[PDB]
């Protein structure tokens, strides 16, 4: 059941901030690892003696990479002449941010008709204001709620490139890589307790849970037209393996985002593009599952895949799990920084047409009990 | 002439240790952009809960990156108990360190004969200790005196695989890159004033300048074989240009070190494999000088680079001095990091064969001349 209780009109994820200490490093490391583009800049270069900014993207998925400049460039400045392109942006908050959680997302962005109402209704929702409505250059407006952790909900809404403030990376400048990915699918929080984020996020957005059918508990959050996505964990203690939600929460100093997911238009020549790049620069993929895993897959998605295709999978350590509705293909890279703390997952999914329906197959909780069936089966 | 005034034995240069918030992103730009590769580490794989180490190697070049970890983690332990490997680290000084310069060398490490030695001899000679000597597993020793701004000298001894507390990385993660690189030449600071800084530094170790035959004022000590060689700037106020040293005293909020000079055994084949990975994840290089200054090359390094050789100095943008005793070809990349602070020589030297003795041709500091000159002409 979807009841569509959205407090504002919500489009689609617009884009992903992480803020660290050195953006150039990390926005080159993942646009090899990722086959992401070099697009738009916000730095010295382009006036900002603020912070650097470089935005990566591939199809429709935006990578923002942030950080903090020494405060003496630009001690002159109010913030009514600053020079940063996001004024949001806070030496403080970032240096605080970076060196309390490492490496991490600072902001889920995601595009409305309206930030200035979107962040209003929300404010009078409950939501906590972290950043108030800015209209930068007559065109784009800007606003940002808690959403969890240190985490916020971005706002962004367009009058008709990025931002204002932002130059087009010249040509010759930005490579066209490309492994597959073309948008972002969900964003996934940990949290040391889910009712109350739950409550808390689905109160200010109107969200509804979407029907989702060892380790957490979680519920996902979805937009009138489930196109945004937003699960969130926490840890079930007491158990004999430690949560690697709980293993979150303490490496992170608390709540986060654990996971971004990445939708391929071909999940295979992604995951190909990124284990050749693993060892020169790319990411790393968590450890494959045994092959008792692919051997009962046949007698499960048969129907959606080929022999061809099933043993494809088992070549690249692709999982599967399927929905009532849809099937969903799926695989886990390692933690993207020192920290095991934040992680990205690979996802295509099969069905759902009418477009494709969001979520489709699920979120593969299934692959759970396959995991540790399928190992069960192979240690025989 | 070289007096030989070393107070204590010195070796070689034995490694470069880079302070960041994040060093998995930072090591593994570097070494797909430079050709080094992933040997040692030191992190929660291997029982260390203090800070994430990474050492990456060409040849006998050293690269380690370093971030820590939140101090939660190793809240319980004391010096005498602790797991970091280096015992020198600290949460405090290393972020300080980040969030004060960005990303940039916190040590230039030296081997020795005797570092409790090398340590006392400096501190009694007007050294400012910064890390007392410690015997690591009963096999290496240790020590840290301050050289400029927040960049330590590193001393470390061998009695007879990197430090005690690093484990070799499985070679499955080790992939054997190699563009050409085998040492470390020489590593440069900028100082604010380049008297005090040199009486300061030649005082602790009786290092003697080298005979060196627009922008800063330098001297460069050099050990008794002059093959640690530790160059120095400041700036030259008053010009027309802003000096980058100036700059870099500006956006590295005060003293540190401007470049480390990498020696290639082949500096056509390292440039070439370095230019194929500028724009997906290496490292960019400074623009390229006019065809002036290579249609006067033949005139100066005619006897040593044949045509089809200078030819391809042009194409890789290489520039080429000469000493009196020895030719010096070079090239400087674009800063490794957000802040216009370090950047990297690519060096190779011809000539002075006894064994090549240590800096054989001089610096480059006749291509600034042959710089100006050369913009002059081709402007035309
Ligand atoms: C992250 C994830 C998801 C899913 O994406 C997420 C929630 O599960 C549910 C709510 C939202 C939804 O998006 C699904 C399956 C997963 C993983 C996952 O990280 N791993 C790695 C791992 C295995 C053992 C120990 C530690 C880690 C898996 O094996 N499976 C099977
Ligand atoms: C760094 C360096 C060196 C040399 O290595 C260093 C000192 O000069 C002297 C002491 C130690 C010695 O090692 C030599 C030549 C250089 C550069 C250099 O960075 N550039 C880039 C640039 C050009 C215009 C404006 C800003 C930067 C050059 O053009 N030339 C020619
Ligand atoms: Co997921
Ligand atoms: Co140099």
């Amino acid at each position: 059941k979807n009841p569509k209780s959205d407090k504002f009109k919500v489009k689609r994820f617009h884009h992903i901030e992480f803020w660290c200490g050195d953006a150039t490093n990390v926005a080159r490391r993942f646009s090899w690892g990722l086959g992401m583009r070099f697009s738009a800049k916000s730095d010295l270069s382009t006036g900002n003696m603020v912070h650097a900014s470089y935005l990566l993207t591939s199809g429709d998925l935006r990578f923002l990479f942030t950080a903090p400049y020494s405060p003496s460039l630009s001690a002159g400045e109010i913030k009514p002449t600053t020079t940063a392109s996001i004024p949001s942006f806070d030496h403080g908050s970032c240096r605080s941010f970076f060196s309390s959680h490492g490496l991490g997302v600072r902001a889920v962005a995601i595009e409305v008709e309206d930030a200035e109402s979107a962040f209003s209704i929300s404010v009078a929702n409950g939501a906590i204001p972290s950043s108030p409505p800015i209209v930068l250059n007559e065109a784009v407006t800007i606003a940002e709620v808690k959403l969890y952790g240190d985490v916020v909900l971005r706002y962004v809404s367009y009058k008709a490139e990025f931002l204002p403030g932002f130059e087009r990376v010249e040509d010759a400048s930005s490579f066209p890589l490309d492994y597959g990915i073309r948008r972002l699918d969900h964003a996934v929080g940990n949290v040391p307790e889910l009712g109350p984020a739950l409550t808390y996020v689905a109160g200010f957005t109107g969200f509804h849970q979407f029907a989702e059918f060892s380790g957490l508990n979680s519920a996902v959050l979805a937009s009138n037209d489930e196109m945004v996505l937003l699960p969130i964990n926490e840890p079930v203690h007491g158990t004999k393996r430690k949560s690697q939600i709980q293993t979150y929460l303490e490496h992170n100093e608390g709540a986060g985002l654990q996971h971004l997911a990445l939708m391929s238009e071909d999940i295979f020549r992604t995951l190909r593009e990124m284990r050749k790049r693993s060892s020169i620069g790319g990411f790393d993929f968590m450890p494959s599952p045994p092959p008792t895993y692919y051997q009962n897959l046949k007698k499960r998605v048969g129907d959606v895949l080929s022999d061809d295709q099933i043993k494809e999978c088992e070549e690249l350590g692709i999982l599967v799990d399927r929905d009532d509705q849809g099937t969903l293909l799926q695989i886990f890279t390692k933690p993207l920084g020192d920290r095991p703390t934040i992680f990205i997952e690979i996802i295509q999914r099969v069905g759902c047409m009418m477009y494709q329906s969001g979520g489709c197959g699920g979120f593969g909780k299934g692959n759970f009990s396959e995991l540790f069936k399928s190992i069960e089966e192979y240690e025989k």
